[PDB]
């Protein structure tokens, strides 16, 4: 069902991630985003697990807060596991972070071409993503 | 697939290399150029290695910045390795650099005939390259 | 902490890599090897990433099975990313493989001097490595 | 640093070139020889280029196998390039080869005085070289 899963830290919602998800839907991507999918009484574990398993692609918004928190590391551990079984997925974004900070977090992600929010705007990034997914 | 691989420093894009690559495609050469080929989520290592291995020829834009940087030296190591197995490839260009500076970088490249950007224009250089490749 | 990280395919453990790692420790190199470090309940992603980032050197056992598999290519991407930031690391070994097969995998590794297991024995290779590391 | 660079084919190591290089060091010449300088993980291109550029003199062992191979012709290109900038270097040796075979390879080397291994012994040749270098 879903085309893209969005993994992000809650400190980045208002200035970046909410505008991004809203514009991707307007282009026509079917997106998994937590404010759209999770409802009262749902199991967090079981809903996240089935969202990770049923998405064609996943995007990760790398940030200083992303590195520290628990649920963000839970999601990225699951994306790499599915990619090491033969299915390529990960589309990275760099937000307020430099190459050296990424290379100190993991040197394998420093090998992957990312979109940098200090160089591209929100809609300029959204157009780049939809060209791969669609 | 590709006819030519272009190896250059990013400081030289706007005043020389972007005009050159645009005019080569208009003559009909099938060219490997990083702004045309690399996309979000690609592995840099694995895409560059298959570009080097599947091209008939390679051109190197010698420059004061080309000498210092890392990825430029990575690409030239791979071109010489394939040439020392019996397949001639390299077509050199000298940009803002003199014979002495080239001879201090490597005396073997000082033996190979090159196109000098202080003597020829962009389209005059492009016409010279296509006569060898095509 | 670690002096050397060993990257290898699991098909090569018993006739080559297990004897090699055992003899390197006896010479006194502090080595990262998966049978010594990984334990029940560890995250594979997070433990491999910190092993790559905290080692002075890395060795890669090039082999016909190494080229095909997923986790072997994951590790080599991270080594090259750290080397293209200015820190030299890679010490290559050729096992049951010829120059032509290496040049068809990547022409840049064909430029780097390697130890060939058809020419040198296990302890003769181990002595060569420790002279660089120590 | 280096006084002499030795350029030779690997088919000639055991019966001529290893004894020669060992006796030159005993006289006190500082020599560039591949078995003494190159180590695991070195770039072949970048180490050879800095050896050619930092030596006062160069010697070439002309032989039937020398003429055919690739890396032997690579080194002689760089020596002539530096000599055509005004710095005399080349000290030739003829091994199992006649004047006619040299003249068919290049008529300019047939003009330079050479040492012939059918007329002089190893130590008799080594004494002749050191009188020029030292
Ligand atoms: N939508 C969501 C609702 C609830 C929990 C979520 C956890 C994670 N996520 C997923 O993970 C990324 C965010 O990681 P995160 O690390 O930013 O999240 P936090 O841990 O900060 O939690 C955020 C806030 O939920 C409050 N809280 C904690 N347990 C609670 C509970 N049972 N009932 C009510 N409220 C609770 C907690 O008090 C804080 O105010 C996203 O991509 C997303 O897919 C989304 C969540
Ligand atoms: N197109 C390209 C994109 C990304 C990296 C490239 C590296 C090399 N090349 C190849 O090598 C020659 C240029 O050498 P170069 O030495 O000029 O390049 P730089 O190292 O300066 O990198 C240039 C910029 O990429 C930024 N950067 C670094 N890692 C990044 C990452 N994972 N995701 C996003 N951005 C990243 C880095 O912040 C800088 O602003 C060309 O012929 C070409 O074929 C092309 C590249
Ligand atoms: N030590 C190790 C344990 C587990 C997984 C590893 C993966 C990779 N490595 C690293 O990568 C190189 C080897 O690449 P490799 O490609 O040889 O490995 P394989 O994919 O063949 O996995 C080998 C076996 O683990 C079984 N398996 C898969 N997921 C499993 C899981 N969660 N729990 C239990 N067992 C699992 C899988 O069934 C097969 O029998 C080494 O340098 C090393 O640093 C080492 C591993
Ligand atoms: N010391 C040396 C080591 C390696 C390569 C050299 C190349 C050239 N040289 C220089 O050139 C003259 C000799 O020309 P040459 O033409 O005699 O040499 P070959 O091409 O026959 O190579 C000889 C052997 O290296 C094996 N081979 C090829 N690539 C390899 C690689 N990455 N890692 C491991 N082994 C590799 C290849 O399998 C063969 O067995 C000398 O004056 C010297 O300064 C010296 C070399």
């Amino acid at each position: 069902e879903y085309d893209l899963f969005i993994s992000h830290a809650s400190e980045d919602k208002e200035d970046f991630v909410r505008p991004l998800a809203e514009t991707l839907q307007q282009l026509g991507v079917n997106v998994w985003y937590d404010e759209f999918t999770l409802k009262v009484g749902d199991s967090l574990r079981q809903k996240i697990d089935s969202g990770l398993r049923n998405s064609k692609y996943g995007t990760v918004v790398l940030s200083t807060d992303f590195i520290k928190k628990d649920w963000t590391n839970y999601e990225l551990d699951g994306l790499v596991a599915r990619e090491m079984n033969g299915h390529k997925m990960i589309l990275p974004i760099w937000h307020k972070i430099t190459k050296n900070d990424v290379l100190d977090y993991s040197p394998n992600l420093a090998d992957k071409v990312a979109l940098n929010t200090s160089v591209n705007s929100i809609e300029e990034i959204a157009h780049q993503l939809a060209d791969v997914i669609l």
